[PDB]
């Protein structure tokens, strides 16, 4: 995450850290004790999910680790365009809830009125390094028309755009699959955007979570 700052220790109980080969790969969102939502392009071998983490460089009393027993990629995910960039991970060990481990409810209304939004993650910062402490930033949803102008022919109905006019606060590599939170609800998942990261003109592109209500519920209940 670029141009942000360290999160408040108690503000992100839904945040998951996804690892492969002992290295951080992606972000994720806890949505049920047994399920974590992430981006479909985060599919890698033997994913290890860490909940209750704030600082990746230290062992924390609140942390809970679990392997993945099932990875469910949306049937219509298109890797080249990032269309339908969503995947459900079933935990081997269900999340033991605490003040620092809680699910985040989903935004089910695609026409939800404008609320305060924020992004978070252990992705690439402004200096180009990967931080040990989770970063946070307030951003705003960008109109579909302005986003279409930024990325001609690339924005689908399964995508949302958000960014920051002032400093270009934006998500980056490592934050993928992490949450775009609007009014204490999951509005989006970090998917793609400007390289190098920065949203002053080209906003961050997020999976439009409201579109996947039926698919998520059908997968969890299957
Ligand atoms: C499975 C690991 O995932 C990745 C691997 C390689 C590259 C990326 C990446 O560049 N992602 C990204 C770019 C821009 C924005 C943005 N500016 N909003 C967000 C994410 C990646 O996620």
């Amino acid at each position: 995450l670029v141009h942000g700052g360290p999160c408040d220790k108690t503000s992100h109980p839904y945040q998951a850290a996804l690892y492969t080969s002992g290295h951080l790969l992606c972000g994720g969102v806890l949505i049920h004790p047994l399920w974590v939502l992430t981006a479909a392009h985060c599919k890698k071998p033997n994913l290890q999910v860490f909940l209750g983490k704030h600082n990746l460089g230290q062992q924390e009393s609140s942390q809970e680790q679990s392997s993945v027993v099932r990875a469910v990629i949306h049937p219509d995910y298109d890797a080249a365009s990032h269309d339908q960039d969503i995947m459900l991970l079933r935990l081997a060990r269900p999340a033991k809830l605490s003040e620092l481990i809680q699910p985040l409810p989903l935004e089910r209304d695609c026409s939800a009125q404008t609320t305060s939004c924020h992004i978070l993650g252990w992705g690439k910062t402004a200096d180009g390094d990967f931080p040990d402490t989770i970063q946070c930033a307030y951003i705003h949803l960008v109109s579909r028309e302005e986003c279409e102008h930024a990325y001609p022919g690339q924005i689908t109905q399964n995508m949302l755009c958000a960014g920051d006019e002032k400093y270009g606060k934006d998500s980056c590599q490592g934050d993928s699959g992490g949450p775009l939170v609007c009014g204490d609800h999951l509005r989006g998942l970090v998917s793609w955007g400007n390289i190098p990261c920065g949203s002053k003109e080209k906003p961050g592109v997020y999976t439009n979570v409201c579109r996947y209500t039926n698919w998520i519920q059908k997968t969890i209940q299957a």
